[PDB]
């Protein structure tokens, strides 16, 4: 199959995903929707179920009407069973009706439906070439009080029905009794609850387990990807451990939710979706889209500025998930605003790298504030908005110009704002101009491009005040005058004759996992495929076509790995760098150390015999350390993952800058576990 195809589970750059809150979309059926005081039918109080659920949806897809804007991605509301009861906020009533209350993993939340109904669910998605994802939150389980074990449930958890525990009388030790986070460090927002929700201990083999089992289930339900929740809340090691797990069994697509304020911009962050299996919501992205189109707290200089330096700052910025609004937001629209922000803020995604969300609503110009004020029920199924014709324009060609889908990105015309780039991949390029002052127009003069001489017609046909485009030789455009609120797409498609690598998925596996090469100039003919250096042919490719590979990895030494491919003809491709082999399966493994005193800014680190470990390289070694939660200074530790039932010889450093000090005597030695969890404890040697 084609890279485009809805087959494909570990690329999504050529998607456009509807995020959708299942309680608040459509009712299809009224029968399983919930009775009394948890329900409220006119969906008047947005903390009660409202009846939205997987039929409705199903329903929704057979109409035509997501189908026809051309979205090609669902994500909803997580799919396991929830709590039952109903919590008074100090007079108000709250239902899980968000999803993000777990009881049980391994069971479906009645409301929206049987397994049966999640399995039709399935198929009609698939059978209109749209990929399913949902929401996964294995931080938490539910609100809970130590104390007051009659408050809600407990946060009790459920395997299938059968009670694994409480939070009260935690003797198995299932969850984290260390107080309430004040999101002060990363460390604290990590071993704290959040809030009240009953914080899941990771370190627990059972936990552990239990949540890699849960996550098989679904993903043998036939799920195209997951929707990680509160990622910044969980242990990095764990969560990569979590990664492989997915990877080595049935690979998809996983992006996970690290919230980033204004103007934030952390190196955390960065890491984070570099190393750890999952890419994650772009925060930065949307942040930026909103002060720059919405709030107009920065112009086209900083929205500039974002794209550069994230496409710098992400090691596959290509799979960073864009949006504008979404459930932790206001809505774009405000009551009072002018449409035509919304619409050039829909434009402007839809047409810049990564891959791009649309909550559920925006396409009906939605407002509403935050939490609970931004999950009203959908007003209606209108297809005449011009933000769903904006979108029905657009989506197409993240399918149909690969330099939309995995082309770079570059500014060729700025100003305070005015914003023109192109987007270059092969033989594709795409021009997007984009004019946010609402009542000025602006003279454009200047502006180069790659398109081929010959005239351009606005892919928009002029709905948000587009022109035509004229290109003379050597792709200077002509003189033209943007209009005021002006937004403008031209393109040039053709084959492209060399093998040019467009994306890879997953990112990181074991040997012997099959992986997804994505591109265009392959040709039809099996060619080669290099990791590293390393050759595979024939047989362990199991697929080629012109826009795709399927190959095995071979079994080479964990690490890093550059990727290239050459047809059969022997041209080589561009190189795609990042990919990570694993050791074999993960565990995940607590290290300590004791008595490691350090100065200031001064931090110890983890390193050892095993690439997970950064192979001896300082410069790739895991931290720094924790020190203040689970363990006190000088006593520093870490959750990380390793290769399961290895022996593995590792030290601690202590590093400052660049500058390194290794821990004394000889290496420490251990083995790790066939599976579940491990906890290793020693002491810095001088
Ligand atoms: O001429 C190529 C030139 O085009 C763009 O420069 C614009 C500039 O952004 C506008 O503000 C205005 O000054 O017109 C210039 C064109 O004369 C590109 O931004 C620039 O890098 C490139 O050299
Ligand atoms: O919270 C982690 C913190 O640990 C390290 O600082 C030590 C410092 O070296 C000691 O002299 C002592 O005073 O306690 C500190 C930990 O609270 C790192 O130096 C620091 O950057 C890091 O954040
Ligand atoms: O370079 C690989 C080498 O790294 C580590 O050796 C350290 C040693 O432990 C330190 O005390 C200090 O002398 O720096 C050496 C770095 O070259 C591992 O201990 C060792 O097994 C490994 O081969
Ligand atoms: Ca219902
Ligand atoms: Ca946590």
């Amino acid at each position: 199959a084609p890279d485009t195809s809805v087959s494909n589970k570990q690329n999504f750059s050529t998607d456009v995903i509807y995020q959708i809150f299942t309680d608040r979309f459509s009712d299809g059926n009224p029968a399983n929707n919930p009775t009394g005081a948890a329900f409220d039918g006119t969906c008047t109080n947005l903390r009660l179920y409202c009846g939205g659920d997987w039929q409705g949806i199903i329903n929704k897809i057979n109409d035509g009407y997501l189908t026809g804007m051309g979205v090609t991605a669902i994500w909803i509301s997580q799919p396991v069973e929830n709590i039952y009861s109903i919590i008074n906020y100090s007079g108000v009533n709250n239902t899980a009706y968000h999803g993000y209350w777990a009881r049980d993993f391994k069971k479906t939340n009645p409301a929206y439906g049987t397994i049966a109904d999640f399995q039709n669910l399935i198929a009609a998605a698939h059978a209109k070439n749209i990929k399913v994802i949902i929401d996964f939150a294995p931080n938490h389980t539910s609100p809970a009080s130590s104390d007051q074990p009659s408050f809600a449930e407990n946060g009790r958890l459920y395997d299938n029905g059968t009670l694994l525990g409480g939070y009260t009388n935690d003797t198995q030790n299932l969850f984290h009794h260390n107080g309430g986070t004040d999101f002060s460090t990363t460390e604290n927002g990590i071993y704290k609850n959040l809030w009240d929700l009953a914080d899941l201990n990771h370190n627990n083999s059972t936990v552990d387990v239990y949540l890699k089992d849960a996550i098989k289930m679904w993903l043998d339900l036939g799920i195209d990807g997951i929707r990680m929740d509160a990622v910044k809340h969980m242990p990095f090691g764990w969560q990569k451990s979590f990664m492989a797990a997915v990877n080595n069994y049935k690979p998809v697509f996983t992006f996970g939710e690290w919230f980033l304020g204004v103007n934030e911009v952390s190196p955390e962050n960065h890491k984070f979706a570099n190393e750890s299996g999952m890419s994650l919501l772009d925060f930065r992205f949307a942040q930026k889209v909103r002060q720059v189109f919405r709030d107009n707290t920065d112009n086209m200089y900083g929205l500039k500025a974002m794209l550069e330096g994230s496409a710098a700052d992400y090691a596959q910025v290509d799979d960073q998930v864009t949006f504008i609004d979404n459930h932790d937001m206001e809505r774009f629209h405000a009551s009072n605003a002018n449409r035509r922000k919304l619409e050039q803020a829909l434009a402007f995604t839809l047409t810049s790298r990564g891959v791009p969300a649309i909550y559920y609503g925006t396409e009906q110009y939605m407002s509403g504030g935050t939490d609970p004020d931004n999950r009203a029920r959908i007003p209606s199924f209108s297809t005449s908005t011009t933000a769903y014709q904006v979108i029905q324009k657009l989506a197409p060609l993240r399918k149909c110009n690969p330099a939309i889908a995995y082309g770079s990105t570059q500014e060729r015309w700025i100003n305070n704002d005015v914003l023109i780039y192109e987007r270059k991949f092969g033989s594709n390029v795409a021009v997007v101009a984009v004019n946010r002052n609402l009542n000025a127009p602006a003279s454009i003069s200047g502006l180069v491009t790659s398109l081929p001489q010959g005239s351009y017609n606005d892919v928009l046909g002029g709905l948000l005040n587009g022109n035509t485009l004229s290109v003379g030789s050597g792709g200077a455009a002509s003189n033209f005058t943007l209009a005021a609120g002006g937004t403008a797409v031209w393109q040039y498609t053709a084959a492209t004759a060399t093998p040019t690598i467009g994306h890879v998925g997953p990112m990181m596996a074991k040997p012997g996992v099959t992986i997804t090469i994505d591109g265009r100039g392959f040709g039809s003919s099996k060619g080669t495929v290099y990791f590293g250096t390393t050759a595979v042919s024939g047989a362990d490719i199991t697929s080629w076509e012109d826009t795709q590979i399927k190959v095995k990895i071979p079994a080479v030494a964990g690490g890093n790995y550059n990727i290239k491919v050459a047809n059969a003809a022997g041209t080589a491709s561009n190189v795609y760098d990042n990919f990570e082999v694993l050791s074999g399966d993960q565990v995940s493994v607590r290290f300590v150390v004791n008595n490691a005193t350090t100065a200031l800014g001064q931090n110890v680190y983890l390193t050892g015999s095993v690439s997970e470990l950064g192979n001896w390289d300082p410069a790739k070694a895991i931290g720094p350390m924790y020190n203040q939660v689970v363990y006190q200074y000088p006593n520093w530790y870490y959750d990380v993952s390793v290769p399961a039932g290895k022996t593995i010889e590792f030290k601690f450093l202590k590093k400052q800058g660049s500058t390194v000090t290794w821990e004394g005597g000889s290496n420490h030695t251990f083995t790790a576990p066939s599976s579940g969890t491990a906890t290793i404890n020693v002491n810095w040697q001088p």
